[PDB]
């Protein structure tokens, strides 16, 4: 996340992180205590029997007993387009189920086919990086983001931030976008660079495959 502010410990309790030997690469949400969702293309050329799921998170850099760690067990994909990044969505069964407590809890997911007009006021957020030359931040991020329906796929729910240079970038792929309450998209791509103020950031439109994911996560 390029321009925003620390998420605040725990604020988002089914916030994600995947980690190959201990190191972030990718965002995830937690939907059920033995699913999570992130992006196709982040699990992609990547050895899965390898990734750790990694619950209860907040500082990248520290010890932190409040976490919850499980491997992949299955692998569910719909029609996932690595050329064009459509249906840029996996859900990944975990070898076990977590523990929902104050830290780690479940996410609340729109119905199927639920549209966000332009205008609409999200928050963002990642464990990404802060900009250029600086890395992939310690501390979870958050970024209030505002739906745009320019320079957006039909099949993509994108947003843009007003007024300055923000947004998503490398290691925030796979984090929830929220709107109200539910998780209305996935980071999937950004376009001109992260943080161009001119190209709004794409998220997979999570509400497009509600039945799908119903239909796995039961
Ligand atoms: C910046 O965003 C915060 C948080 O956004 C809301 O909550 C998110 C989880 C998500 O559901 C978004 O779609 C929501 O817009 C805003 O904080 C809300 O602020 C109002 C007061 O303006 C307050 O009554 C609500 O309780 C707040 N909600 C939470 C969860 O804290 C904030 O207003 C936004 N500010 C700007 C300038 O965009
Ligand atoms: C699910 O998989 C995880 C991934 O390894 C298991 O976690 C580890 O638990 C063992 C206990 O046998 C510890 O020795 C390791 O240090 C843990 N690893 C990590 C990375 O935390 C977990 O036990 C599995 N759960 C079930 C129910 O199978
Ligand atoms: S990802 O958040 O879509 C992303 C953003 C910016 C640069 C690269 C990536 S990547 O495709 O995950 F590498």
């Amino acid at each position: 996340i390029v321009g925003g502010r620390r998420a605040r410990p725990h604020a988002w309790p089914f916030m994600v992180s995947l980690q190959l030997r201990g190191g972030h690469f990718c965002g995830a949400t937690l939907i059920a205590p033995n699913f999570v969702m992130s992006a196709a293309h982040c699990v992609a050329n990547v050895n899965v029997r390898a990734v750790r799921v990694v619950l209860g998170a907040h500082n990248l850099s520290r010890r932190e007993p409040t976490r919850q760690v499980f491997a992949v067990q299955r692998i569910f994909e719909n029609g996932y387009d690595p050329v064009n990044l459509l249906n840029d969505i996996v859900i990944l069964q975990l070898n076990g189920s977590a523990t929902i407590n104050a830290n780690v809890q479940v996410a609340q997911l729109p119905a199927q086919g639920r549209r966000l007009g332009n205008g609409v006021q999200c928050l963002a957020m990642g464990w990404g990086l802060l900009g250029r030359n600086r890395g992939i931040a310690s501390v979870l991020q958050e970024l209030n983001v505002t739906v745009v329906t320019s320079l957006c796929r039909r099949s993509n729910v994108c947003t843009l931030v007003r007024g300055r240079q923000a947004g998503v970038c490398f290691g925030d792929s796979g984090s929830p976008l929220v709107c109200n309450g539910l998780i209305h998209g996935i980071a999937s791509f950004v376009r001109g660079g992260c943080a161009s103020g001119l190209y709004p950031d794409a998220f997979a439109p999570v509400a497009q495959f509600v039945n799908w994911i119903d239909s796995i996560i039961q």
